[PDB]
């Protein structure tokens, strides 16, 4: 929990900024080169706001799996001269499970706010908001609107982006090395 | 940082709740016997809710320093029957300054969340909403409304309560153990 929250701030100083799209206000983090992930209902346009800044979207990859099953990230190019840090060592290949996280966020609504959400299991299937949806991890702690795109992480790894919850249960969508190329 | 995440969590765990006054919902550290303490501004009617619940409030102490200034705080002794975990120990004779202070919060629009504030510097006398305010503590991190009564730490330490804030300047009232009796 405490060497998760080290990195956790480490992290989110060097790869997060804030993020508004006409679907509301996000946390990114920039994973390497011109290349950031959001949740994917946060629809980013050909424009979006990066720390209050106009940047334009060169490309928006919308993932799912080999059916076509949701995600809910959405992978995008900023047309940007500066690069991210190279993070996707820190991308598992597969579903993180781990004991102890946390959940950063950086906007307007919640600046620079962590929360221990202990705990992370795959969950993997989940119906969310009417969307069937694939390698969702799951931990508890009571989620709220303006979370999405939060970034769950634990002491070395970053394991996902907050996208979902209900109730007491949160939901972020793996971030997988492999996402990246 | 780390080692005053750990320490944050495990104190909110066993000695805060959430608040409901009539001017609005605050984080209460509870701290020895029937007594809490909440921000001035609270305003603590004959009753409050306390985790959801009616709890009389049986005396109201607003503090203020032997020249009646004020000290933000407002002591308050609760109508139950469960006495909080002893704290006093946590607090310090006089106003803490620290490398490495997490501020936590804990209500409806900031469930479980901790924010790194850094270095707290003893700021002392402070005009805060048009009310002269001494024993200040001062740390930089964008403060919002809804976070008064986060309690701000350190390892080993309970320094405060947040009381006020503006840009990017937060201020909690020192929380002295000599407040208690
Ligand atoms: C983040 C986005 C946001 O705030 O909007 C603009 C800034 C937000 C965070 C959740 C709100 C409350 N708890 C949260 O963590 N994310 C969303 O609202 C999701 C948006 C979405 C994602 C994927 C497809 C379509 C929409 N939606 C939900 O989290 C959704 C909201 O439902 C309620 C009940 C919480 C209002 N949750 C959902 O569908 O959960 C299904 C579920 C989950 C677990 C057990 C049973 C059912
Ligand atoms: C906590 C209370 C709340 O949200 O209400 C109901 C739940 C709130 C937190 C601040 C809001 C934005 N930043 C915060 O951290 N506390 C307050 O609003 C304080 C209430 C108060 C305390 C003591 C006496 C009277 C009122 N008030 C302020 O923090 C006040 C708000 O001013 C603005 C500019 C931020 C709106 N701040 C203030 O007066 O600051 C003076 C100052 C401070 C530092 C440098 C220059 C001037």
């Amino acid at each position: 929990m405490g060497p998760a929250f080290e990195f956790a701030v480490a992290m989110m100083k060097r790869n997060s900024s804030t993020v508004k799209t006409e679907y509301g206000e996000f946390t990114m983090l920039g994973i390497y080169d011109r290349w950031a992930v959001l949740p994917r209902h946060a629809k980013p346009g050909p424009t979006i706001l990066m720390n209050d800044q106009e940047v334009g979207v060169l490309d928006a990859k919308e993932l799912v799996d080999k059916d076509g099953t949701n995600l809910e990230l959405t992978l995008l190019k900023l047309n940007r001269n500066e690069k991210f840090r190279d993070i996707r060592g820190f991308l598992a290949k597969e579903e993180v499970e781990v004991n102890e996280a946390v959940l950063a966020i950086n906007t307007s609504k919640f600046p620079n706010m962590y929360i221990p959400v202990g705990q992370v299991t795959e969950y993997g299937f989940l119906n969310l908001g009417g969307t069937p949806t694939k390698r969702m991890l799951m931990y508890n702690f009571p989620t709220r609107a303006g979370q999405c795109g939060g970034v769950l992480m634990s002491t070395g790894k970053v394991l996902g982006i907050h996208v979902g919850g209900n109730g007491h249960q949160g939901f972020s969508a793996a971030l997988l090395k492999h996402y990246f190329n």
